[PDB]
């Protein structure tokens, strides 16, 4: 039965599976004032990925379709199409397009256009707002808004490239643990990637932490992911078996050999560690997870 | 000795090592007309990183620094610090700072800035000539064109995130994906590069791991070919396997027939080859993937792609 394992990247070498930034460093803290399901970053451990989390780390927070003028405003609508820019289909059992935004805020980047005729091209700033009332990728479409109102063509491919995030209290926005409602106010959230939270005493989420440009504003730029992209990655490869719900990674400095925490990833996918309190974990810059076992439910981890 | 492998992952499912972009086909040309020297996507089969090459799909051709403005007009000078906001030291034996951008061309994105006194933030349009006099990131600085003229503060972190290429003129003429800029301006030459790559068996061609760059202004040439999906550069990195030849034999399979649809030779040094003559966009399933098969010596006709 094939060995489960984790990359050997170190924190700073892997990205952020839930906006295309590097890892910056490991964060713990308490979760219980919120609820904590992102859908980018959601993959088990035998490889099955969930939510709308895909393969790419430079795909996520993207969008590509058509676009369309908003009369009198500096406003565009796109039409989404797949990655691939084929027909985008809202009848696959995904929460939205693999890839969106999986938290409420306003997200700056490019729109970038080319004409297929004679390969002529522009781009423009944009700024899409997740939780807007046009905000509805589960449906096909959502709204931008942009520094031009004439120079986007209609019926060309047209791509957003995220950059950051802005805002207009201080860190008010965005709020990172707010999923947006991906049919707008027409429905609800379907086929979402579930809620997680620490079920042993003492312990507590790991998170895998970057900071988020900022673009305007005072904006809240934390941001916490389950898994690493590497890691999705990794998982969706090798889709080792899974024996038992719960693997025993050791954090290790491969200069001393001396292991530095140990942490529970479990099998549906995110990682838990024995703390209470918030904690910026202090880490060497060579350090690496390890696999070394499949464990019970009941697992005791030495105290971070 | 720990067997050799490449990533199960399809093509479209993978990274260009030269951009932050997906790759999206293979394509195989003739390249004796010009030098193919990329520095990002460089990284032998035991896993040492060559050129400008590091680990990030998404530390490609962005910059991170401090900058001043050039006074009275939209433009910055950043300097550089490494990705993880250390010093660059241009004494370290590498041809640039790691990720920095191998071809000349202008790349448009964004600049974006944070205060960390109050953490008021900012961000505006931005472009980085890469052929341009004043692009020197080994000497650690580089310039960037604006839409401002007073937003960005001096003593701040400050990033540039790639978004596309931009063009000037004679369509499709930049960026010169082939081209590499000069890291040191007019003050040097270039460095430590990776070797450049050929053919060296008759009939065969280099295979490119291709993408589109956005275009964000005027009709630039889009292409942009790597030796190895960025994902590969990883793999090998962390396998660190050792080549048992020189040339490892890849079979590129569609695991749904378990057909091969054809062969290629991944050199030791970090890049394909396929028996072909002429221009072609190869035609694969989706689903289709490599699998290293052998190690082979120095006369191993592959069959015609
Ligand atoms: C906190 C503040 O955020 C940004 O300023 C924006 C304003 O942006 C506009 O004005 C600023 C400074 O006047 C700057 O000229 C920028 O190019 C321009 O777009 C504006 O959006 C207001 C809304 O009324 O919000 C903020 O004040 C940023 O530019 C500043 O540097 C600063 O971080
Ligand atoms: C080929 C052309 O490229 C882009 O236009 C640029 C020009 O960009 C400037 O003008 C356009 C109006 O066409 C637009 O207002 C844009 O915001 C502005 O920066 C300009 O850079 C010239 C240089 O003389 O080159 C191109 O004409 C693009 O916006 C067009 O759609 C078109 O693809």
């Amino acid at each position: 039965s094939k060995p489960f394992t984790v990359p050997i990247l170190t924190v700073e070498e892997m990205t952020n599976s839930r906006f295309p930034i590097p890892l910056e460093k490991l964060f713990t803290g308490p979760s219980g004032a919120f609820v904590v399901q992102p859908q980018n970053g959601r993959c088990t451990t035998d490889g099955v990925l969930l939510g709308t989390t895909q393969l790419s780390p430079v795909n996520i927070c993207t969008f590509r379709g058509d676009v369309t003028h908003i009369a009198g405003t500096h406003n565009y609508t796109m039409n989404l199409a797949s990655q691939n820019w084929n027909n985008y289909d809202p009848t696959e059992e995904i929460p939205a397009p693999l890839g969106t935004p999986d938290f409420v805020g306003r997200i700056q980047g490019m729109l970038t256009q080319t004409t297929r005729g004679d390969g002529s091209t522009r781009g423009h700033k944009a700024t899409v707002s997740t939780g807007d009332v046009h905000f509805t990728p589960k449906l096909g479409s959502i709204q931008f808004n942009t520094d031009t109102n004439n120079d986007f063509e209609t019926g060309q491919n047209t791509k957003f490239t995220p950059v950051g995030v802005v805002q207009d209290a201080h860190q008010n926005e965005p709020q990172q643990w707010v999923l947006p409602s991906y049919s707008g106010r027409t429905g609800h959230n379907v086929h979402l990637a579930p809620a997680v939270a620490p079920t042993f005493p003492g312990e507590q989420l790991l998170f895998f932490r970057s900071t988020m440009p900022g673009c305007s504003g005072y904006p809240n730029m934390n941001l916490d992911c389950l898994l690493p992209q590497e890691w999705v990655q990794h998982f969706y490869q090798e889709a080792a078996p899974a024996q038992s719900d719960v693997a025993l990674l050791r954090f290790v400095n491969p200069d001393t050999g001396r292991v530095l925490f140990e942490c529970k990833l479990h099998k549906s996918g995110y990682v838990t560690v024995a703390h209470t309190g918030q904690h910026d974990l202090v880490i060497p810059p060579n350090g690496y997870f390890r696999f070394d076992s499949w464990v019970n439910q009941f697992y005791t981890l030495a105290p971070m």
